[PDB]
């Protein structure tokens, strides 16, 4: 079982923590956690690929693609492994993120460790996936 | 992965990015880059386990230490993977940063991507657990760069 965090945070009022939790090697990757400060609605959720905020998460680059893939959503096959899909921010701003995906991996050729959580301005239109400015990023750390 | 980076930062005005470039999965590690706000005089330099932000530095944990060493220098042969000694700020509290390290690596089981990079109030001793170095003053998450 290894375990990830990031902590987003960027130029405006959109903050939050993200955890991840794999049981297993090679196996599911639990998402969860709460995001806040969104317009209501649904927001587009990516790894990029670089965990590099010098430019805050413009310097993300484009979405991790190891395996140059096209883009979609995270029930796609044709999909980028960073394509987490959308979060829905409630009426209060708040999206509160529980999810499960087998494509991203805290270990080997999908490991997103020491990449950036990106949460968007817009709706991913999941096939990149027009989901408007990066509002809030951080870098995918280890955690205990 | 062959280069990372880290963008320092914390609740007072230390501040200051770190790359890292390893041309060779078994090579040394180069660090380079700027530290600024700092107190004249030396600054404890770790990679600390978790890039667990959470709780700003605190969450970050203990020394990285996977080889289960004591704490040491950076050219002691008894550290920890994460003990890079200290860096060093001129009198306008500038720690201008530029070593190599063959104890740290951007691969395998000494990897320090997704780990917590901290600079410190003070002096590290080390070795003469933790270098006695004080307070965290700036920390961030190690990334993959380009
Ligand atoms: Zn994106
Ligand atoms: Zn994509
Ligand atoms: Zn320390
Ligand atoms: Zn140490």
């Amino acid at each position: 079982a290894t375990k990830a965090v990031c902590v987003l945070k960027g130029d405006g009022p959109v903050q939050g923590i993200i955890n991840f939790e794999q049981k297993e090697s090679n196996g599911p990757v639990k998402v969860w956690g709460s995001i806040k400060g969104l317009t209501e609605g649904l927001h587009g959720f990516h790894v990029h690929e670089f965990g590099d905020n010098t430019a805050g998460c413009t310097s993300a680059g484009p979405h991790f693609n190891p395996l140059s893939r096209k883009h979609g959503g995270p029930k796609d096959e044709e999909r980028h492994v960073g394509d987490l899909g959308n979060v829905t921010a409630d009426k209060d701003g708040v999206a509160d993120v529980s999810i499960e995906d087998s494509v991203i991996s805290l270990s080997g050729d999908h490991c997103i460790i020491g990449r950036t959580l990106v949460v968007h301005e817009k709706a991913d239109h999941l096939g990149t996936g027009n989901a408007g400015s990066r509002l809030a990023c951080g870098v995918i750390g280890i955690a205990q």
